[PDB]
């Protein structure tokens, strides 16, 4: 029977990733925004979990206008090619969910790194991409329908977020599929404090059902759905996920 499929992960698997795969279908790993691993590291990453779990692998701060690129890359180039090389073993494995590229608040619609955007589209040759925003002029009313276009020309999968609300700067949690081959969610958590990582959000119950709401309204309209969990404490984390799957009656 044609199944949507919908998978639920984390980002603290922080025990073990080989255990982690025990539970869960869907990991995010961020380890290689802070520096590049060795192909042979993400060769047993690979190795280590089930024939069909999926990875959502953060790309290189330096790739998302955040690293300080420039102190271990000589160029723009180099630094995609270090990046490509060792994600070879993922790509060739087919356990890529999508490379998630995360911009920071101070990235916003601006005609240069849209034409930057363009340059992830280009590096990333036919890979999936997540790309995930923490500016709202890409959602003004104005220019947010040729951003979902640009974002659907460029099978780029937008993330889809729920955040906390800074009022200067309020990113709206838009369930929306610019690729209809993949969405992916994000749950950050409420918890406004220095929007780091030791600010807690646990999701109650009312939160979850709301969120699961637009989790099934989304796979109605794309092939594979992925949802992480990345508000504070892995084991908040784990715990709301926990309930989702039970919400939503998952495996
Ligand atoms: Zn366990
Ligand atoms: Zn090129
Ligand atoms: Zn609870
Ligand atoms: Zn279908």
């Amino acid at each position: 029977h044609h199944h949507h499929m919908i998978r639920l992960g984390l980002t603290s698997f922080s025990s073990t990733l080989y255990e982690y795969a025990s539970h869960l279908p869907l990991v995010e790993m961020d380890t290689a925004y802070y520096g590049i691993p060795p192909k042979e590291r993400v060769a047993e990453w690979v190795k280590a979990v089930p024939e069909n779990f999926r990875f959502v692998m953060k790309v290189y701060s330096g790739i998302s206008c955040q690293g300080e690129w420039q102190t271990y890359y000589a160029s723009e180039e180099e630094m995609i090619t270090a990046f490509l090389e060792s994600m070879a073993p993922l790509i060739e494995s087919k356990k890529l969910f999508a490379f998630l590229v995360q911009f920071s608040g101070t990235f916003g619609c601006t005609k240069e790194n849209v034409a930057y955007l363009q340059k992830i589209r280009h590096w990333f040759k036919d890979l999936p991409i997540a790309i995930e925003l923490r500016n709202n002029s890409w959602y003004q009313p104005n220019f947010v329908k040729q951003m979902l276009q640009f974002m659907k020309e460029n099978q780029f999968s937008l993330v889809i977020v729920d955040e906390p609300q800074i009022p200067t700067n309020p990113v709206p949690f838009y369930p929306y599929v610019t690729n209809p081959n993949l969405v992916l969610f994000r749950f950050h958590g409420r918890n406004a404090a220095g929007w780091k990582k030791r600010t807690l959000y646990h999701y109650n119950t009312q939160e979850i059902a709301d969120l699961s709401e637009a989790v099934l309204k989304m796979s109605q309209e794309a092939k594979e759905v992925g949802v992480i969990f990345n508000n504070n404490s892995g084991g908040d984390a784990a715990e709301n996920a926990l309930q989702m799957q039970k919400v939503l009656n998952l495996s």
